[PDB]
């Protein structure tokens, strides 16, 4: 120790791990106080040259804690996780967490789609076509008897067989509105700073999920729309004070956090469709540390 | 890369670097805006198991940032405390060095206090007292030895009243009490692992420079916090440390002390911008990142 895991081996090890299962466990443990989610810290480089965020997790029950450091340089974004022992204070693992991040994000949304989507859902929209959107598809393509799956990004008109080759039910829409038309579940998987979908423009109640974080107060629905949605999120205690649409809604549209009807801890320990349903994830250090730990236990 | 440097190798490379040099440059560099010193983060483990502190630094000059993590694991008769520094690249966002920072830390703590003693002690200061006799006290004694014409050096810990004879004779007396050790002292260096007061600046026979370094508890402090109201207060970095240093937090919360009485920090002292004297060090990530980066340059 410490084992140093570069990208290739990390991906090989990633493939041998049930991320949905690991995060499922992590949330029930968080619900029971067996894991602790510390605050993130963000530090700007001088002269616009970029930022870095440190994400933390304490897995008390497993006797490990960690930091993922993610620099954004000018646009290069990497991620590395250091796992430390709570028993002897020594480093266990230093792991390239670039792919681990993508997986946990999609698997976290996935857990929320499983807990929240109505059992008989048939139509799926994915907005965004990057790796996070593809992972989202990979991790939700089996959760329901989807008849139809729609995908839209701007760039998609102007490589297309990869996208349609991830599922036989997937077709490229020419517009957001086409993709989401008649959708039971809509997964917003974009880099967008600002709204990509108004829930007022829906033909029926849907489950809407959102993951965009790359911007100060980045958000994918209109902040006012939270007041018209049944609102869920990854963690009650952290996400409302950082999710852009949630801040803006509370500062300007009189939205109160107490309107949050459940987080994943509450959903997955059973403590938590006449209106649309909104699920917000912004990423939790605990997800990063859980995953790195799973690699560490696998690496032994 | 990344290189992993364990304890024994870290010490050897440490012997090859000029710590006071590096910290002098560093603190001038921080005053001039060329490096960022964000606040430390303390995270409690659940159920009284302990905590960790993460120290950050951006050395934008040398194209590196990093994080030193320091777990504090509660034990039966004393905490187990470690320190590992991860140094990252600002060009490609990859790790450069994961280094055991146990001894690096000891060195940058003593050297930080030596910078402070230089800039704050009377140029005609004669008698020196050191409270504590462990690794940190040994480092202090060896970094501050040629800063003044010391005519007497006294030293106290309750165990003396091994690896220090390795520093007794690395540079003069061992007192039988705290009081005896600090009689007529011009500079008193508190170099303990104490969580609470080891010296009351009100029982001194005359004014002195009093320095403090202990971080061996969430709010460790080596002087009664109320005493900060009767002392001219300086610290390593005024932007962050007044909000973490035990005695400053307690004084502010209960003794009506206010952080704006901080008459200077080290960036200010070593850029001529500053003004009984107390100096408080709790460690700063930049110091940690600077020293780690030195070891990385050596490879
Ligand atoms: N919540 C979390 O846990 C977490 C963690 C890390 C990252 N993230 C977020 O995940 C996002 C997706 O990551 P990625 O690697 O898949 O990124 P990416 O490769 O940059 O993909 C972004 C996608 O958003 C699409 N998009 C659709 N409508 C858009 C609109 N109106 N404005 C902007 N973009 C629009 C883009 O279309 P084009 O084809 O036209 O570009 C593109 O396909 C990141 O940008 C980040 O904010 C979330
Ligand atoms: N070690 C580092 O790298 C480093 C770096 C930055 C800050 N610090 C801080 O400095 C502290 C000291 O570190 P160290 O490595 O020198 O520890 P150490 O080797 O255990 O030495 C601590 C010394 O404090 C003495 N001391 C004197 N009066 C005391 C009192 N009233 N209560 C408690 N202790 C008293 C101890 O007495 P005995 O001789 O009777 O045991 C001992 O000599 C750390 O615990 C930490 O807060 C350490
Ligand atoms: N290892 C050090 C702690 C490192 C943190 C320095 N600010 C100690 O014994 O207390």
């Amino acid at each position: 120790t410490p084992h140093v895991i570069q990208q290739a081996q990390a991906r090989e090890l990633l493939a041998q791990i049930d991320v949905p299962q690991i995060l499922h466990k992590l949330f029930r443990d968080l619900a029971a106080g067996l894991a602790v989610q510390p605050a993130q810290q963000l530090v700007a480089f001088p002269k616009g040259a970029g930022d870095f965020i440190n994400y933390l997790g304490v897995l008390a029950e497993d006797g490990v804690y960690g930091v993922k450091t993610s620099p954004y340089i000018v646009p290069l974004v990497t991620a590395w996780t250091l796992l430390m022992s709570m028993h002897n204070g020594q480093p266990l693992l230093l792991c390239d967490a670039h792919e681990l991040t993508t997986a946990r994000t999609a698997a976290t949304t996935a857990l929320a789609v499983d807990a929240l989507a109505p059992l008989a859902a048939r139509r799926l929209a994915i907005i965004g076509s990057g790796k996070v959107a593809q992972a989202h598809l990979r991790y939700v393509q089996n959760l329901r008897d989807w008849q139809h799956i729609s995908l839209f990004s701007p760039s998609l008109a102007s490589t297309l067989a990869q996208l349609t080759g991830l599922d036989p039910r997937l077709s490229i829409a020419d517009s957001c509105a086409a993709a989401v038309a008649d959708a039971d579940v809509i997964m917003l998987c974009t880099s967008s700073a600002g709204p990509v979908l108004d829930p007022a423009h829906l033909s029926k109640p849907a489950l809407i999920t959102s993951i965009s974080t790359n911007a100060p107060r980045a958000h994918e629905v209109p902040p006012h729309s939270l007041n018209a949605m049944q609102v869920f999120c990854d963690y009650r205690q952290t996400t409302p004070d950082a999710a852009g649409e949630m801040l803006i809604a509370s500062e300007q549209h009189g939205w109160d956090k107490r309107a949050v009807m459940g987080d994943l801890p509450e959903l997955l320990s059973d403590m938590a469709y006449q209106r649309p349903v909104f699920f917000r994830s912004i990423g939790l250090g605990l997800e990063d540390i859980a995953l790195a730990n799973a690699l560490y236990q696998l690496q032994r």
